[PDB]
């Protein structure tokens, strides 16, 4: 299950389907040295749930999720 996530570097991401929007948020944070709380994802532009996983999102392989600045945590 191969996608595209939209960072300020465009990246790719063979993910499990069960990998949740924080794990999405980990993988390109890991990548950009960035912080996961820093940053929300965005299927199309719709804010995909941090806990909720790609299946619980409905989002299949071949698709662009983006990230966004909107976060910090508390």
């Amino acid at each position: 299950m191969q996608l595209f996530v939209r960072a300020q570097e465009l990246h790719t991401f063979e993910v499990t389907g069960q990998e949740t929007v924080a794990q999405i948020k980990a993988h390109v944070a890991s990548l950009e040295g960035i912080a996961p709380e820093d940053q929300v994802v965005l299927l199309a532009g719709a804010p995909l749930e941090d806990e909720a996983t790609l299946g619980q999102c409905g989002v299949e392989a071949l698709t662009t999720l983006e990230v966004a600045g909107r976060m910090l945590g508390g």
